[PDB]
């Protein structure tokens, strides 16, 4: 018997040139006065001035005061600009961080509490919210399609997701034209977390068929498309397919969640200032050679699916990609201690490490961060 | 570039023994008092019953009457009951023509007017209507994951579709327990409806990434357990894999409708009473040997993709599945004269005959006609 649940309540419009219905969204749904949450170069740009313009007075007032690692206090700042201007839906062009405080304030700002009252403090947040227009600009997170919101407590020391039903965008614009911009370093590293959410998405304990369908199509894009767009940012098909593995790969991760990479990164890019999806890409092919043989060979199915003759193919092809487009290949540069080793392991016991298919011990992890530690 | 849109409302339960759970979703939604629209033959075997007595209370009132081929009379006779008993939500637990008439009842009930008034004529259904929990019994039609309720106005002799965003089922609960007791010819007919929604869905003008992945997906579950489930009716997992692929068939044709499997099938279903599914692969492998060259090689990489060499060795395998299971390979025992032969290749020029890759002419549908009028 084979039990699971689907729900994906965001409607997806994509093709080039797609950003200007903005307008046609908020006459339909009787919105306006909007804020648009995007990160201060698309202002200087005109790119988010032109949008703006586009969408004939719907678009109000910006926001653009927030960090790549957002803060809880960058939340309710945006969440006072809302409360002032009486803004009734809330536009998020951005990467996975403009993105991550339009959810958490869009909640926030119906309410006179603070968004630390509910950042990992077991109190559930309300499912009250502004409506969500989520135009990803990054290739990418795929946080368009998802009910999360990562966020981070400076003055308190802490960093943990958000998870509510009421974080989910009504309406997700991908253009890829927005994508143009995107420096080739960026681009290679949100290109390597398009391929993690898409491999660990399938090999998940959580695993649904309905997401494997499109984890299986978002991996093989990357493989073939990634090194052609980090190489030439302007090459339009590149771009355009990145994007759609982009938000594909995102279906495949907001129901049977990551795994062991992404437990991984979380101390690689707080502790060592690695990005993200250079850090989930760190233990990618490490933790692909372990798996496997697990489930019964699905993991070999998969591989064989986007077109290799074993998942030691594909882990040889994950390790080619690294290299080729300039993405980190172990950890010897850092000049790691066994202090630090140490503080890795005791960090990567996140619950996302338990969904991986293959039960990871600690003496697994003090051999991989050695490993990874003694690698350029 | 690639345009499409994309957007699926319905949330889907899937699981052996969850139609039990009819009370949690009434219970979270805070509902009681429901009508469930079921045909007979689920009442006479007391699995109503047993549903009824699971929800303790959040299912009232039973409606069962109403023909295969729905007609509005029958729906406005259960949206009556419905206004005579205030029922808070719809429970369609049966094939494609009960999850058609909830459809319609629930959107139609909160009106006075009759369901006719926006049976073919163009008037939009509105859009107020009660939560609807698709239980469907077949696998099937996927009609418990699209818009569309397929009626028929008797009196007028007119059969028209109604789409309506209102239609959306709330939740849909997929039980592979429900389809233990479908007889094996029943089996096979809506075994070949889902593989004709995955491969007309795929080569369809109207093609977007998401449905195609999942098309392939339902596609290859049905070669290989379809012939299962007809020889051994109460094999659990054949039953299983194929309720998994009618609903991931349902999403992969929604949005990029269907082609000319189905156009043909409609005059082969009102005029010679060959079962939809039965008539729409009567021609499936057809059209396969005309779109295997067509789109680019697409329809090529789809066939490698669910494994095998070629678009020819998938059409020998669809009709080697059709004599295994019992399905029609011809049309020669019907000894069609030469009016019925050219009554089919009028009517068989439908709206969603254009959607094929290839065009078919009318001098081909002549030909393709006159030679399944020749074939055993
Ligand atoms: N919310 C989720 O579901 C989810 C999932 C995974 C990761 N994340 C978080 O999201 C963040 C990653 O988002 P990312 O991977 O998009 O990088 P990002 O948006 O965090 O930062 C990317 C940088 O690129 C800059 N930039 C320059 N030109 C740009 C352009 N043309 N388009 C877009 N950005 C441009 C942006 O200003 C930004 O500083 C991380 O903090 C990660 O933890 C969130
Ligand atoms: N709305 C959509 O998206 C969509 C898509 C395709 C077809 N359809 C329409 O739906 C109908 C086809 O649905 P169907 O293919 O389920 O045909 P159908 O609805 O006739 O199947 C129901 C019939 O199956 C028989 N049956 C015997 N044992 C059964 C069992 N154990 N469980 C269920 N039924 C059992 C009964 O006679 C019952 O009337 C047609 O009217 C077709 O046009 C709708």
């Amino acid at each position: 018997g084979m039990l699971w649940d689907y729900a994906q309540p965001v409607t997806i419009r994509f093709g080039k040139g797609r950003a200007m219905e903005i307008k046609d969204i908020a006459e339909a749904m009787g919105l306006h006065d909007g804020i648009m949450v995007t990160p201060k170069f698309f202002v200087d740009s005109g790119e988010a001035q032109r949008l703006i313009d586009a969408s004939d007075g719907a678009v109000s007032t910006v926001f653009t005061d927030f960090s790549p690692n957002p803060d809880v206090t960058e939340v309710d700042a945006c969440a006072e600009i809302i409360r002032k201007n009486h803004c009734e839906f809330v536009v998020a062009m951005g990467g996975g961080s403009a993105m991550d405080v339009s959810k958490a304030a869009a909640s926030i700002c119906l309410t006179d509490d603070s968004i630390a009252d509910y950042h990992g403090t077991g109190k559930a947040m309300p499912q009250k919210h502004l409506p969500i227009i989520a135009l990803p600009t990054t290739a990418g997170t795929g946080s368009e399609v998802t009910c999360v919101s990562v966020l981070t407590n400076r003055k308190l020391g802490k960093k943990a997701p958000i998870v509510s039903d009421g974080f989910f965008p009504s309406v997700a614009i991908v253009d890829p034209e927005l994508t143009y911009s995107v420096p080739p370093k960026i681009t290679a590293s949100t290109g390597m977390d398009v391929l993690s959410q898409a491999i660990e998405g399938f090999w998940s304990k959580g695993h649904q068929p309905i997401c494997d369908s499109c984890a299986a199509h978002a991996a093989k894009l990357v493989f073939k498309y990634l090194p052609i767009a980090v190489a030439e940012p302007h090459n339009e098909e590149a771009r355009e397919k990145m994007c759609e593995a982009s938000v594909i790969a995102g279906l495949a991760f907001t129901l049977p969640k990551t795994t062991s990479s992404h437990a991984c990164s979380f101390p690689l890019t707080n502790i060592h200032g690695i990005p993200h999806g250079e850090a989930c890409g760190l233990t990618l092919d490490y933790f692909a050679r372990i798996n496997k043989d697990a489930q019964h060979g699905r993991v070999q199915e998969f591989a064989r699916g986007i077109g290799f003759k074993d998942v030691d193919a594909m882990a040889d092809a994950i390790h080619d990609l690294k290299v080729r487009i300039g993405m980190r290949t172990g950890l010897k540069d850092l000049n790691l201690t066994e202090e630090q080793i140490a503080d890795l392991v005791r960090i990567s016991r996140h619950p996302n490490l338990y969904n991986n298919p293959v039960e990871i011990t600690d003496d697994m992890l003090d051999t991989m961060y050695h490993y990874l530690a003694s690698t350029d």
